[PDB]
C-alpha cells in the first residue's frame, strides 16, 4: 500500500492558515500541516507547495476600496510570501527541508524562484515553497499552481480547500448538494463547477494536468490522496 | 504669515495607526494621510518617512506563538512594505511624488534603499518612504526612524501614534496614564516613560535628534506640529 | 487638425516582424519603426511597446526538437530582450527618449520591470519597452502585450503583425483567406479567428481592452491607426 | 576534555589583521588564524566570524577629516568586507570550508547574508563569515557580533583582542590593572568597564548573550578558550 | 591510458551549434556533445565551458549595420548566454550535473559568475559553463576562454574548431597548407598563424596557459586529446 | 576667449596619488581634484572618471604574500569602490552632481555600471565616476579607462599619475629618468616605454583613442590640459 505520485503540487489557500479571528496566521494550523507535508517527504514524496494570501490581502478587495490595481496584487503577492515564511519555519522547526523561492526576487528572507535550482532541490526531497504566484497582478494564487505544477513536471496539483471536495453546488448553502468521486474538465466547464479561476483551469486543462480536491482541515486527506485512498474529487481528461 | 518650523522631517507612522478599527489596512486613514501629507511637500517640507507594521505582525508577537524569532522579525519587516506600498499608493492617487525603498532589497515591487538616492530625492521635494525598518530582526521600526532619521540628517523624528503623546502608562487600559509635554532624554530615563525602546531613544540623544510624540488619528494635528503649535510631546535634550 | 484618437498605447511588435528576409533582425526595418515611434512620440502619444521573439526562438519549437520546454521559453524570453535592446538602440540612435525593461532582471545590460517606474516614464514621454514578456514559461507576448496593457492602463493594444489584419487562415499559405475589419471578442469565439491565444484574448476581453490589429511591414501603417484612419482589424466588445 | 561550545561567534577586529606598519593586511597573521579556526572545525564547533575594519578605515575617524557620515560608515564596512575576503582565502588555502556572506549585497565576491543559509551552512560543518556588519551607519561590529550571535543562536561570542582579557583599566597604561576571570553586565556596567560598544553590549545583555574576552595573539588562546581553561575574562547574568 | 588534463577549459564556438542553415541551434549536435562531455567527467575530469555566440549574433556585424558598438556587443553576450543555456539542457537530459554561471546577472535563468561557487562546482564534478563571456564589450569568447581558464586554474583551454587545428593557411583555401602538431606563442606570433584574437592569446602567453587546438566535429577528437593522443595542435612555451 | 578643447573625457585616476603621505586616503587631495572637476564640469565638460586602488590593494601584490590571485584582485577592485565612494562624497560636498558606478554590482552603496545609463548621465553634466574596474580579475584599471573610455566615446583618456609624464623609469628610482611630451602608439612600443600594460594600451591605439599622460598632484593641472595648454606626455596615432 505505497503512495500512487511520485512529485505533486500542494496548492494552499490562505484560508488554510487562518486562526479563528478570519484573518493573519494560526500556529497550530501551521505545525499540522508541516507533520503531514513531513510524513509525505519520508514516504519519499517530492514536494512543491503554492500558498495563496487570503487570509491577508486579496488585489481585487483592495483595489475596491480605491487603490490601485495593481499595487493591490503586489502587496496581496507580499501576502503570499509572508505565508511561505510561516509555512516554512513550521517546516524547520519540524526538522523538515524546505526553501522558500518567490516569484518576486526578495534578497535575504528567501531567494528567488529558478525552475533549475527548483527541479534540483526537488530530486534532493526538500520542500519547494513557490510564494509571490505568478509574479504577475490580475492572477490567484491558483494559476500559479498550475504553472508550477506544469513547469516542474508534478504528477499531480492537489487542491487543498475546506470542502471534501467539489459538489453539484456549495455544500454548505444548500444541503442537497453532493460531491464528485471523478470528473473531467469538459465536464467541470460544461455544468460549470466551481474549481478554480478559470484562466488557472484553462491552463491545467491544456496540459492534461490531473487535480485532486481534497479538504486539508480533515486530518489524514492529505495522506490518503496521495496513497491512492477515496478523498475529495479528481479532475483529468 | 506663519511658516513651517521645519525644513526635512522623519516621520515615523506606526502601522497600528492604519488599522481603523478590527488588523488590517484602513483605506480611509490611508487617504487622509497623503492628504496630509501633501500639504507638506506642498508647503515645502522635505519627507522622510518611517513605516510600521504593528497591524500585520510583530517578530515578538509571533516568536511566543512557537515561530523562529529571526522569520518573525523577517515577517514583520514584510509587513512594513505592505504597508509602505499602500501608503505610497495613497500619495501617488493624490497626485504627490512619492518612492518606496526597503531596508531589504525587493526590486520591482519597489526601490532598494539607497542613502545617497534618498537625499536626492528629498531635495527634489519628493516623498522617500523607508520600509522594512533597519532591514536586521530584533529591532523596531522606531530604532530605523531614528537611525534612517539622522542619516537623511532629518530636523526633528515625529513619532505618529495612536494617542496624544508620550503618557505614564498605555491610555486605554491604565485610567491613570497621564501624558506629558516636554521632556528631556534625561526625564524619560530619570522618569522610565513609555516613548520608544531605548536603543532607538539613545540614538536620538546621542545626535541631539528632536522627536516629537503626536496623534494621527487627529485630523490635521501632524501640521500643526510643522507649524510649531502646542501638539503632542517634545522631546529634546 | 485631425489630432492622434489616443493618449496612451501598448504597442506589441511581432519578432517575426524584425526579419526581412532569410531568421536574424533586419536593421532596417528597426530604423524604420524608430521613426514612426519617434513621429508618435513627437505627436504626444505615450508609448509602451511589448516585444516578441519569434525570428530568433519559440519554447515550443524548441521542445519539438527534445529541448526542456521550459528552458526553451527562457531562451525565447531571452530573444524579446536581445530584440528590446536592438529596437532600443534604434530608438537612441533616432533622439528618442526610451527605456527597456525586462520580466526576467538582467541588470545592467537593461532595467528591471517597475511598474511604478514604467508609469512615470510614460508620463515624462518616454518610450518603455517590455521584454521577456511575462516573465513565465508557457505564454507568449501576445499575453503580456495584454497583460502589460492593462497594468499601464493603455487606451488599446495593437497588435502589429505581418498581415493586414486578423485573417481566417494564414494568408501565405491557404489562398482561401480574408481578414475582418470589425469583431467582438465574441465574433473573434463564435468564429474561431486567429488573433492571438485565448488566454491573452480573454484578459483584454475581461478588462474591456480593445485591441488593434495591424500590418508594420506597411510604412506608415501605424501612424494610421493611431489617427483613427482604415486600418487594420479592430477587435471590441 | 572535549570543548565546552558547540556553536559560537568569533568576533575578530580589524587590527588582528594588522602587520606591524599598523595598517593593511599581514599575511602570516591571517594564515595563523585559519589553523586555528581549522582546529575548532576539525574539533566540531560551528564557527560563526565577523570581522571589523579598523586595519583599514572607521567611519568616525573619515567623518572628522570632513567626509560625510554615512559615506564613511558605509567605506568602514566595505573594509570589513575586504577583511572578509582575505580571512576566507585563507581558511580555503588552508583547506577549511568556508563561506563569505555580506550584509551589503555584493553579487560576484561573495554571497549576501541570509540567516536561513547561514545556519544551514553552519550545520554543515562550514565556517561562515559575516562582513560589512549589520549594514548600517552609525554602528560596530562589535554589534554586528552580538546581533550576529543572537541570530545564529551561537552559545557564546568570543570577543578576540590583543589583550588577555577585561582589567581593571588599561593593563598597558596602568601597570596596576588586574585582569577579571569572571563578570556580569551589571557589573560591567557598574564599574564601567571597557568590553564593547555599549549599544553592542546592551542588545547581549538583553538577551543574556554570554561574551568571553581573550587575547588572539595568544598562540592556543582560542582553542584553551572553547576547551573550557582559564582563559580570559567570562561575561554572563 | 589513463587522462592526461585535470581541469580542462572546453572553448566551443558559436558555430560549432550551428545546424546547416549557418544559423541557430541544432538539436542534434548538442546532444552529441553533450555525451562527449559526460564521457569526460565520468573519466574524472572536471570540465569548464565558455560558449561564443557566432551562430547568433557578433557585435562587430551589428555595429556595421549602424547600431552602436557596445550594444551590439551587449546583444551578442546575450547570445552567449542563449547557448549556454541550449548547452546546460543537452547536458540534464543527458543526465549529466552541469549548471550555467553568466558574466551578466541573469537572475532566474541562471546564476551570475562567481569564482568561488565555480571553483567549488567544479571540485563537485559539475560542469560549469560560462556564458556572456567576460561580460564587457570590445571582447571575444575566445579571451573569456583564455580569462576564465586562468581564474579556474585549468590545465589547458581546448579550443574546438570545425578544423583539425592549426595550419600553415587556410587547409580549405589553400591545399598545401599543412596542419603543426606542436607550436609556441612566440612562433605563432613569429609566423602570425590564426589560433585566436590578439588579446586572448597574448594573455594565455603572459600566463603560460598551454591551448590545444582540434576538431570538435571529429567524433572522440575530445577524448583523444584529454587522453593525450595525436590530435590537433599543441600550443604553450 | 580660449575655452575648452574637450566635449567628453575619460579621467584616470590612480589611487596612489590620493595618498599624500604614509597608505590610505589624503582627503584634502580629494577636496582639491572635487574642486578641479567642478571647474571642468561648470566649463561643459562632460567627465566620466575611472579611478584606481593603489594606495590599499594590488591583486599581485597580494598574491606574492601568498593570497589566492583572483580574491587578490577582488580585494584590489573592491578598493577602488571605496576610492569612488570618497571621491563621490568630495564631489557631493562641493555641490557636483556626481554618481558612482561599480562594474561588480555593490546596489545600495553605489549603482551597477549602467553604459546606457552613463551616457544619459554625462549628457545631463553629471560625473560618473566608475569603480572595481573590468571587474575581472588580471586586469589593470589602465585597462579599464581604455575600456571605458571607448564605450563613452570619450574625446581622450587622461591618465593622473603622480608624475608630470610618461618617464624613460621611475623618477623617484631612476636618476637618470626623462619624460617625453609626444610619442605616437608606435613610439611608446618601439622604445618600450611605462604608459600602461600593453592590453590597455593595445586597445586605445585600436580605437584610435589619444592618451594624455599628467600629474595630479600639481593643482591646476588638468584644467591646463583640458585648456590645451604645454602638459603632460601625449599619446596618439
Ligand atoms: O499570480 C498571482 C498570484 C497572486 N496574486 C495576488 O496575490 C493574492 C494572493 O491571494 P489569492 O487570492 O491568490 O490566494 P488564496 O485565494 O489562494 O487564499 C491575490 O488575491 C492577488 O491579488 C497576483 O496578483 N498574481
Ligand atoms: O528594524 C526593524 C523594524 C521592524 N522589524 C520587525 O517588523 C515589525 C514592525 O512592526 P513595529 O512594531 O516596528 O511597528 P509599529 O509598532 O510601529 O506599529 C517589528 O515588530 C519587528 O518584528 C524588525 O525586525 N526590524
Ligand atoms: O510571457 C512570455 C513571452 C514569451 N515567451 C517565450 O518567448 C517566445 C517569444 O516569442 P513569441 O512567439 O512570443 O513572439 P512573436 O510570436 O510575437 O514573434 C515564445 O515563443 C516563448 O517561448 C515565454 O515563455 N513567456
Ligand atoms: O554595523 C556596522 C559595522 C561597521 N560599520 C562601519 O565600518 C567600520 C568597521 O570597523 P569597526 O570599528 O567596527 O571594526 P573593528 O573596530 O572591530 O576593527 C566602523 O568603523 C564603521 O564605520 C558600520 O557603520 N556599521
Ligand atoms: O567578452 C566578450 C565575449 C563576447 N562578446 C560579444 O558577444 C559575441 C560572442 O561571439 P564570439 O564572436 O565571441 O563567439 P564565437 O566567435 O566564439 O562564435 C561577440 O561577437 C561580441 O560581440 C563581448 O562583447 N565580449
Ligand atoms: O579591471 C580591473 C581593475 C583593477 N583590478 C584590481 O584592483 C587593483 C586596482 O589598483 P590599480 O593598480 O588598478 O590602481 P592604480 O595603479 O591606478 O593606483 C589592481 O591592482 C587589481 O588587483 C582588477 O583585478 N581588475
Amino acid at each position: 500500500a505505497k503512495p500512487v505520485y511520485k512529485r505533486i503540487l500542494l496548492k494552499l489557500s490562505g484560508e488554510a492558515l487562518q486562526g479563528t479571528e478570519g484573518f493573519g496566521i494560526d500556529a497550530s494550523i501551521l505545525d499540522r500541516m508541516a507533520q503531514e507535508i513531513k510524513e509525505l517527504v519520508e514516504l519519499g514524496i517530492q514536494v512543491g507547495v503554492v500558498i495563496g494570501g487570503g487570509n491577508l490581502f486579496r488585489g481585487a478587495g483592495l483595489a475596491k476600496a480605491g487603490m490601485n490595481r495593481v499595487v493591490g496584487d503586489h502587496m496581496g503577492m507580499l501576502a503570499t510570501v509572508m505565508n511561505g515564511l510561516a509555512m516554512r519555519d513550521a517546516l524547520h522547526r519540524a526538522y523538515v527541508n524546505a526553501r522558500l523561492m518567490s516569484a518576486i526576487p526578495l534578497n535575504a528572507v528567501c531567494d528567488s524562484y529558478s525552475w533549475a535550482e527548483a527541479i534540483s532541490l526537488l530530486r534532493n526531497n526538500r520542500v519547494v515553497i513557490l510564494s509571490a504566484g505568478t509574479g504577475n497582478p490580475f492572477f490567484t494564487t491558483d494559476s500559479a499552481a498550475c504553472l508550477r505544477g506544469i513547469e516542474i513536471e508534478a504528477n499531480v496539483v492537489l487542491k487543498a480547500t475546506k470542502v471534501d471536495g467539489v459538489f453539484t453546488a456549495d455544500p454548505a448553502k444548500d444541503p442537497t448538494a453532493t460531491m464528485y468521486e471523478q470528473l473531467t474538465y469538459s465536464e467541470v466547464l460544461e455544468k460549470e463547477l466551481k474549481v478554480m479561476d478559470l484562466a488557472a483551469f484553462t491552463l491545467a486543462r491544456d496540459h492534461k494536468l490531473p487535480i485532486r480536491v481534497f479538504n486539508m482541515n480533515k486530518p489524514g486527506a492529505l495522506r490518503r490522496v496521495v496513497m491512492g485512498e477515496k478523498e475529495g474529487t479528481l479532475i483529468t481528461e
